[PDB]
């Protein structure tokens, strides 16, 4: 009973199931994919769209009539499928042009190369109807610590990015920006490694309300961080543009296993917000079927990412419905939470001696907070053992 | 040839050089000191100040009266010596009342508290000469994923900060504040983890000009970044108000370790930074003399760490100032990084067929970037083996 | 269901219930329990039995008269119970005198009086019945490279376990020895930081068959490392002799977290292979209920412990019963992995052209493994989704 | 100074400096080199000798007589040069047939492949005057859980290396196996992930003398680990057969760094004790010349490699030859480490009140150990501070 369908807003880039398995001690076990393929075999699984780098659907060097016809074709599986296609993104990483990044290489011609690549598939996304435009600034970084000054590094980001939206709003397009975050890989360090860094670097652009974030499962879960806290910072902020889905074992390489692998009570909570919350965006998967897999695993794992994500949904579903947990979360205070502090104001709390002067610090440090008996519920959901 | 002076803006925490020891799985090693012998002590070392928490200088729950004696003797060793008080900061986290957090706490009663007990302690820092105040919110976080409402819990730590702000801009004091992040522990997953989390945080307050970040080394190296890139972020921003010295092995528990200890290349690389950029703020050391020593041990370490600063300093001059690392760095096109992308402006990168019909990508791929030599030339400076 | 019974072996550390909160940045949040109290309530929710320090049921420094008389209380509340002591262990990391480590301090008076404290209560654990004698030798280590020659530590090391075989094999006492590795925490870095460092070193005891291991679910997560691969290994070599079982979130400080927290699918997995491999050794929680909680929590966690061991061994005897799981597992050649490469032999294997000269490298390499099926039926399984 | 020679025994693999720059986000930034090539430019920078991957010798596929002249080439270069080849391996992981492993895939005819493909490497390698032969079982692993049997995998692969044993005791060869460990990369788990696990294995072997290690420095810390304390521990067993050396910062992709860069402190730590221990072996480097490289930046990376060796080197022999240093050893008890705990025997310990009844452990536990100072000189010699 957990069949996708278009409704669930399910997406995938061509480049995820696409993916020949090349890793970086190993050569492809899978033969190309045609994206009129995949455009195909993913309707049928119940996606709602697909997603592209450039690169993916072009190949590069591609004369403009190459280009054409390359776009004829998939427009035309798209119309005949009524898949969308949300979200595009530049290939600024594979090239060895980009060694050293596209918006912040040292080499002042490759920055400007980077910004006619990355308009030019701007101007194509808009065409297919897409609402998001992604950065992943993959090569954007360092090995070493003297090969890039970070404030300059910085400034041509900023600059890259401000005429980009100069860009769109001389066009009038209705498409909006958001950042990938990556902490490393393939640099060393990358810029704007976190979902927090990429927050503040699009307060300093000129039109910062063009600007969200596309935080993906496994990047922030690389740098050992909380992906649902994270995540909740980008909402509360009214950043949350788009989001990457899949799986991460921890603080090692980049997995991007299916989605539910990995980190699998991160995934309930993460449900858990994204419903709870109201997000209305794609559910983007940016996943890679082990080079384990034939063309049957390929298209098994892309099925199993739906899946879990619909499994997961109807047991956040049943915990929050739960009376039973609605008594725990007031028995732990999550109400009180929602409470301001001190709606009365400054002067007002500085008056009122039961919140210092008469405060039992003592008989307030002996309540439990529960959170083991609220904690148990949420297991007891998850793994379907209420009853 | 590395004696410190207060010129170089040293400082510690009373807390540093007088931890007990006390660690999560043993016993003190050491009496406690009195906060008028580190004072004397510190100043013969050559340390330009002192900071402190409320509890390190007030014992928890002295009366007013109390409160008064031990301000005053601690007064009297300032004026004393000549030593500064640039930095004060509030426990909120020792007590079992803040078990939940002080600020973001479910308990809407502990949030008041905490608030006055904060306020309380701006006031006596601003009459000792503080110029920044400290918050780390070491116990806002979760162990379990429903316990914090994470979105909820931002809002109330939004309240805090806005109230402080309102409080000292009402009082007319001279003091702003900084966030210190920390990506967990005590917590399972502390919020507003990183320099960028918090750096995004603030740009939500009412008066974000009042707020910046106190990043500590080892906390950013907690979750895998790069300190040098994270600070460097800080100040491009505006909003490096002070920082936090020690050193840390990596990912695992918070260390504290003396500065230079942990990564040496990163301290390396970022003294670099805060001498080239001309950071003008305290160099304050937050760390922990390893429980294995004595009284003597404690001394040692903390002169340690301000030597090895100087020492860093000193290379980092000698490899900024070296002909041979200058040719290096225009080899590696550091000069170009520095120069606007597109000052001609949009229109004319998009009419500028050199900069991608005519771009010839091949030869700009083949071109080396030379990090390596670069990189050699700054490990030969640190090692002192330029010659 | 899910309701545990002593039949299931199930054991409880005094300081796990007991702990009371303490940790480095913060004071007691619970009072302590009276070890009789927890014996009794830890018989109430079905335990199988107990396992301490010597220093949890006799406080330091304690006469040999006021020993016997807290030993009595606790032998008669054993007693009253039906309650077992399958294991017991040495506090050599809380007192000061062990900052530098007990059995490798640099001080060789500290190393005999750490051996004399433990052959004390090796005598005790075997009265009580204990079949196993855990290490943990937190304290074995160092936080700087000079202050440790670990080839002399490991010497000190070896001669210390050989001391202690050599005592129980004089007695004839039907006990065993476990080491339980850590890699980190509360030293910088500790000796035998992972199951395989001391599998390797108990190889080079005078007497190995005496000497095991007892690997805890969140050490080895905090080198990032597969639980479930690591307990294989120790079963392969014969030497699980005990097991912790907690959770833990990655790497970072050791959390101890109840058992199915933290990694949950590794949970399921563990739980997986100690059931079909038979291990019929203690199931010990070495865990610390969290310090936000009353002391309605501590039991709410310890309880939790057992329910999700209970739920998880259900999990994986389905998905090891279901014939769609047996069927993908042949699909997956797991069925060929237990037959022998070559037990045709050297010269056989030699002379079989098909495996090299006329081996279609092509056509094999175009097998797909069909890994994402079957763990898909897993992940239907764990979540019961499957019906 | 810092000018390699061949008797300091520096050696290079092949796949190092001719690594192309491929990556798992990027093309190849580099042509190809030719062996003959690499041997005569490894010459001319003074290294001891070359190592080699079959498959980076001999073109995969090729037939019987394209092999011998691939052969014929690179002896002639060999006597010509005077270079050594001191160490040679098999690739069993680049090939799509070895997706799942090669010892241990679970198709049983892969795992015969292997043996086969290894077995004539053995003999070229013996040829070539090799005296080491390493495995590194990169594909050995798996993804999920349920893939691989973990138990039935190290059955496979002690049988492998039992016949690979009973192979070169057949044939009279001189050349012993030394396995190197990794922890994950490009599987997400690798059987044998630390040295310490390998080493454990090893001693489960038909003919354990036969094997050791081949630890790597950036693998061992992929898991946080000490590679100084796993190298010591590795030399303890007397296991150190070979050891590849190069950088790596924290736990995250596997780098492969110059060596020196990463973990700067460590480096000269690991240097220090090879010196110390008098370890004769080759000091091999597993490294990758970052991509951003051209080839004059090829050769400035493998150039670095053996500079920062021999400084390092340098500042260890003057820490441990500095009689200041000597007397700081003394006072932090180094000497008494090396002091057996108990050479009067297990009934004279018992009978020594003086080890436990009549023990001052207050007055024992009030001793500082002294490290930060010794710590501090160490920091001095390593950055050239002492004069
Ligand atoms: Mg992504
Ligand atoms: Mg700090
Ligand atoms: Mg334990
Ligand atoms: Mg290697
Ligand atoms: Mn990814
Ligand atoms: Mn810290
Ligand atoms: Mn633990
Ligand atoms: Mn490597």
């Amino acid at each position: 009973n957990y069949q996708p369908t278009p409704e669930d807003r399910f997406t995938f880039g061509l480049w995820t199931v696409g993916w020949q398995g090349r890793d970086p001690f190993g050569d492809a076990t899978r033969r190309a994919l045609d994206p009129v393929e995949s455009v195909r075999r993913l309707a049928e699984l119940g996606a709602h769209g697909v997603t592209f780098h450039d690169d993916d659907l072009i190949p590069f060097g591609s004369s403009d009539s190459e280009r054409e016809e390359h776009v004829k074709r998939f427009r035309q599986a798209l119309d005949d499928t009524g898949m969308k296609v949300p979200m595009a993104t530049t290939n600024l990483f594979t090239h060895p042009v980009f060694k050293d990044g596209g918006f912040t290489a040292n080499d002042r011609d490759v920055r400007r190369y980077a910004l006619r690549k990355t308009i030019r598939n701007i101007d194509l996304a808009v065409e297919l109807g897409a609402e998001t435009y992604v950065a992943w600034g993959g090569r954007e970084g360092a090995e070493s610590g003297g090969a890039k000054d970070v404030r300059d590094a910085l400034d041509r980001m900023k600059e890259a990015f401000d005429l980009l939206g100069e860009y769109v709003t001389s066009q009038g397009y209705d498409i909006r920006f958001a950042i990938e975050p990556k902490p490393n890989e393939p640099r060393g360090d990358i810029l704007l490694p976190t979902v927090g860094h990429a927050l503040a670097f699009i307060e300093r652009l000129e039109r910062p309300e063009l600007y969200g974030v596309n935080p993906e499962v496994g990047h922030e879960q690389m740098a050992g961080l909380n992906f649902p806290h994270g995540i909740a910072q980008a909402l509360w902020a009214g950043k949350l543009f788009h989001i990457d889905l899949n799986g991460q074992n921890g603080i090692k390489y980049d997995q991007d296993l299916r989605f539910g692998a990995g980190d699998l009570r991160a995934a309930f909570w993460l449900v858990d917000l994204l419903e709870s919350a109201g997000y209305s965006g794609p559910r983007h998967f940016d996943f890679k079927p082990p080079r384990t897999e034939d063309f049957d695993g390929v298209w098994a794992s892309a099925a199993g990412c739906m899946r879990n994500y619909l499994i997961l949904k109807e047991r956040a579903a049943a915990f929050r419905a739960d009376p039973e947990v609605q008594e725990a979360l007031r028995a732990s205070r999550l109400d009180e939470l929602a409470r301001p502090t001190a709606a009365d104001g400054l002067q007002a709390l500085l008056d009122d001696r039961s919140a210092f002067e008469e405060f039992d610090v003592d008989a307030a440090a002996a309540r439990g907070m529960a959170f083991e008996r609220l904690d148990q519920l949420a297991m007891d959901h998850l793994l379907g053992a209420r009853g």
